[PDB]
């Protein structure tokens, strides 16, 4: 071997299908049917008798048709063979990708000896199509890095890899309360964008940061107009050097707020919510020693980022949702911004049901309960906010199914055994992710 290391992939967490958002973690017992429908033991034993309705229509399958197993299968890492010396090498170690170098793998010893070099990887992060937004962000990050003069830092590339039109539909409880009486729009149009930051470490790209956002333009009816909502943020903690990692995250996030403020978006919204254990927002299979922040520390992290943005004159100010509503003299749930997949649409469904039909009953109490978790970020304030021209985004749409939401990228990593759990594995996953973004765009 190369490293002389016996390497195998770790078992990944699956879903249990018999409960919304349930999972089966490493080294857990589970029941599976056709390697497709998996059940945690609890979700299995809570099924009535021996009849499970399956599908994705209904197919009643008996319970004795399942296999009982433990989630502990260890797939060995793959090797590749040098087409000349026949040396066997971990594919991840040498980062050989059949699509980048179709003519076969040639080890570095055979390359140095013959004074040869690998043909250039034209499937790099750098060569992903650029945008006004991505350029604005990466200029900000690289200018910051060069101001720091740290010998270990590498060039950072920021790329927007998806942009498409969407709408968020008001859920049935709030629909029956406010939409059917005509007090609230039934849906809100927005544009979603996915963007990623890469760092060149030793001429090798590493994806270390990802973001999905929802941008509601000047055409959106209230209460959603001229607002951006950050759907998901994620990172892989291998940015080099470690002591600039947080500042780089801040530069990206503050730069994005600066950018949308320039286009005319008045307000930013952040739900400071950690993932639960074993759940990946964007990047599949995080490093074990990269810890999920607990809520209070995630909140303070966002507070520090926003405070720097305020002192930079980018953010005017920010408040929690409870304080924001009080100053806005809010009286009804219909006045709250209604975002896709956000907490408040879900809690308002439950609030209306438990109150027997009111849409204002526990509103302020619920906002006070959770206020520390919801940031309302004022970008454009006072009289300037009233006379704004239409929002015209210079960047075009970018159709890319792999990056339409977070799910397709998690599925690709699952299907191709990609992990972001170590530097070597995250570099390999970055290479495969880059190849996929380049080939999908070719179509
Ligand atoms: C105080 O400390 C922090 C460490 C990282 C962050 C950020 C961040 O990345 N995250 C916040 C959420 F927590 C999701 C993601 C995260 O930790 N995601 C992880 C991390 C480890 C994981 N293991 N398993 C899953 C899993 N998800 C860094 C990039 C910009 C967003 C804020 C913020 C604070
Ligand atoms: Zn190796
Ligand atoms: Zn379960
Ligand atoms: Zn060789």
């Amino acid at each position: 071997y190369c490293c002389g290391r016996k390497l195998e992939f770790s078992p990944q967490t699956l879903c249990c299908y018999g409960k919304q958002l349930c999972t089966i973690p490493r080294d857990a017992t589970y029941y599976s049917y056709q390697n497709r429908y998996h059940f945690c033991e609890k979700c299995f034993n809570e099924i009535q008798g021996e009849s499970v309705s399956l599908g994705d229509p209904q197919t009643t399958i008996n319970k004795e048709q399942f296999s009982k197993r433990k989630n502990d299968t260890l797939d060995p890492e793959l090797f590749v063979e040098c087409t000349e010396c026949g040396r066997k090498m971990h594919q991840i170690c040498v980062l050989h990708h059949e699509i980048i170098w179709p003519a076969g793998f040639v080890c570095d010893g055979c390359l140095k000896k013959s004074a040869r070099t690998r043909k250039e990887n034209k499937f790099s992060a750098k060569r992903l199509p650029s945008t006004r937004l991505g350029t604005f962000l990466e200029n900000r990050v690289n200018d910051f890095l060069r101001r720091q003069n740290h010998p270990e830092s590498g060039e950072v590339t920021v790329r927007v890899v998806h942009a498409s039109d969407k709408t968020v539909e008001v859920k049935p409880g709030m629909k029956a309360r406010f939409v059917d009486s005509g007090e609230m729009a039934e849906s809100f149009p927005y544009r979603t964008k996915a963007l990623f930051a890469f760092e060149e470490i030793d001429g090798v790209d590493l994806c270390f940061f990802g973001m999905h956002v929802q941008e509601y333009g000047s055409d959106c009816p209230p209460p959603n107009q001229r607002r951006v909502y950050i759907s998901y943020l994620d990172s892989v903690h291998f940015f080099r050097p470690k002591c600039l990692r947080t500042a780089v995250y801040h530069e990206i996030l503050i730069g994005y707020l600066e950018y949308v403020k320039k286009l005319g978006y008045t307000t930013g919204h952040i739900w400071a919510c950690p993932p639960s254990e074993g759940d990946d927002y964007i990047f599949h299979c995080h490093p074990p020693d990269q810890k999920i922040p607990k809520p209070k520390r995630l909140q303070e992290w966002f507070k520090k980022m926003l405070d720097k943005a305020v002192s930079e004159r980018i953010v005017h100010d920010y408040k929690d949702i409870f304080k924001q509503a009080t100053e806005d003299r809010l009286t009804s749930a219909k006045e709250l911004p209604y975002f896709e997949g956000d907490f408040w649409p879900n809690v308002l469904e439950e609030s209306i049901k438990e109150s027997g039909g009111s849409g204002s009953q526990k509103l302020y109490a619920t906002m006070e309960k959770h206020k520390e978790v919801f940031f309302v970020i004022r970008l454009i304030a006072g009289p300037a906010a009233n006379s704004l021209p239409p929002i015209v985004d210079p960047d075009p749409l970018i159709p890319c199914d792999l990056m339409d939401g977070r799910d397709a990228f998690l599925t690709l990593a699952r299907d191709k055994h990609l992990e972001f759990s170590s530097l070597r594995r995250a570099q390999w996953s970055t290479m495969c992710m880059l190849v996929e973004l380049h080939t999908q765009s070719q179509d």
